[PDB]
DNA sequence: GGCCCTTAGGGCCTT
DNA sequence: GGCCCTTAGGGCCTT
C-alpha cells in the first residue's frame, strides 16, 4: 500500500449497467493534490470550497453500442448526439490524453471513484485494456462505498444520499457534477479517507475488467 | 478559410502583463462543436445553459520566473502554492495532454480567447514554441474582442466583465479563474452565437500566422 | 503593443 | 456481481 500524493476523483457516464455490456460515454477526471486535502479551503462564510490548484479533464466519446432506456435519460446523452459533435469512441486519442493528465500528476496517484470497485474501475479497465493501454504502476484505487460504510461503525450510503446528510442541501445536475459532489464528500471526511487509502487501497494492476471485448 | 467545426474556448493565468515577459500558470480550454453553438440551450429560468457535450481540460503549472504581485492577488496562485501541489512547468506532459485533447476534437479546431491575438495566442505560442510544439493545421484563432466592436458597428466597455454584466444583467461567480472565465466567454460566444459564427467563419485569423510574445 | 475615440491626448484590454 | 442483511432469501450500489 503506497502512499498517494495526488487523488484523481473520477466518475463514468455510460450506456447501461455491467449486463449491458456498458461502454463510456463520457468520463471526467479531478486531480487533487494530497496537501489540499490534508488542510481543506473554506470560505468566509465558512463552506468547503474545491481546491485552487485543480487538474481537470473531461472527455466525451460515442459507444459502439447504443444506450439504454433508464441510461440516456439521466446521462442527457445520446448514441447520435455524440456523433453529432464528432466525439469518436474510447480510442487512441483518450488514452494518449488520459496519460498525458495522469503524467501532469505527481505519483503515486489514488483514482477515488464512488463504487468503484464494482463499476468505475473494472468498466475503465476493459475499455483501457482493448486498447493494450497500461496505467502507472503505483497507481491505487480508493472506493469510497465500503470505506464510509466501514469508518461509520438502517442507513443509506448513495452518492445522492450521502451529499444530502453531510451537506444540508441538494447537489447540482452531468459526470463532471458528480466528480464535483464525490470530491467535497471526500474533503468532509479528508483526514479519515486518507488513512483509508493509505491503509486499503487497491492496486490498479489488480483489477480485473468488467468484461472481455 | 477553413470553416470550423468544433470551437475551443481558452483563458490563461499568467505572471502578469506582457512587458514583464509572462509565464503560463494555469490554462483551460472548453471545446464545443459547432452544432452546440447553432443551437444555444437555455433553462426554464431562463439562463444560457452548457452544452451537454463538452469536452473540458484544466492544468496547473508553475512558471520559471515569479509573479507579479497582482498577478498573484487576481489569479489565486502562486509559485510556492503550485509547487506544494507538485506541478511542474510548461513541459511533454501539457503538450502531450493538450494534442491529445485537441486530436480529440473534429476538426478544424477554431480557439477562443477574450483579447486573444494582444495576450493569450501570442503567450501560448511562446510557451509551444519552446518545446518546439505546435498545434495542428488548418486551425483558427478568434478573438471575441474586436468581434463583438466589430459587430456594433452594424448599428461602452468591452472587458469580459463589462459584456457579462451588460448581455446577462447579472454577476460571473468565479474571477480570474481559468476555468470559470472561459464558462464566462462561453456565455457570452453563445449570447451572439450567430453573429460570431459567421464572424469566425469569414475572418479569423490562422494560428500558423500568429506571431509568439516573446523568444527565450 | 495595438486598436479605440472625441489635441503628438487619453485610455482600453489582457494578468 | 460483490456484499451485508435475517418454495436456491433480497436489497443495496453504480448507469
Ligand atoms: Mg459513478
Ligand atoms: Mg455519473
Ligand atoms: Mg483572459
Ligand atoms: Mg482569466
Amino acid at each position: 500500500p503506497p502512499r498517494a500524493e495526488t487523488f484523481v476523483f473520477l466518475d463514468l457516464e455510460a450506456t447501461g449497467l455491467p449486463n449491458m455490456d456498458p461502454e463510456i460515454a463520457e468520463i471526467s477526471l479531478f486531480a487533487v493534490h494530497r496537501s489540499s486535502l490534508e488542510n481543506p479551503e473554506r470560505d468566509d462564510s465558512g463552506s468547503l470550497v474545491l481546491p485552487r490548484v485543480l487538474d481537470k479533464l473531461t472527455l466525451c466519446m460515442c459507444p459502439e453500442r447504443p444506450f439504454t432506456a433508464k441510461a440516456s435519460e439521466i446521462t442527457g446523452l445520446s448514441s447520435e448526439s455524440l456523433m453529432h459533435c464528432g466525439k469518436a469512441g474510447f480510442n487512441g486519442a483518450v488514452v494518449r490524453t488520459l496519460q498525458g493528465f495522469l503524467s501532469r500528476q505527481e505519483g503515486p496517484i489514488c483514482l477515488v471513484a464512488h463504487n468503484g470497485f464494482d463499476y468505475d474501475f473494472p468498466l475503465l479497465c476493459t475499455e483501457l485494456q482493448r486498447l493494450g493501454a497500461h496505467l502507472p504502476q503505483d497507481t491505487v484505487c480508493l472506493d469510497t462505498l465500503p470505506a464510509l460504510r466501514g469508518l461509520d461503525r438502517r442507513k443509506s450510503y448513495s452518492l445522492a444520499s450521502l451529499f444530502h446528510r453531510y451537506f444540508q442541501a441538494e447537489p447540482s445536475a452531468s459526470a463532471e457534477g458528480d466528480v464535483h459532489t464525490l470530491l467535497l464528500i471526500f474533503l468532509h471526511r479528508a483526514p479519515e479517507l486518507l488513512a483509508w487509502a493509505d491503509e486499503q487501497a487497491r492496486s490498479w494492476a489488480h483489477i480485473e475488467p468488467m468484461y472481455v471485448p
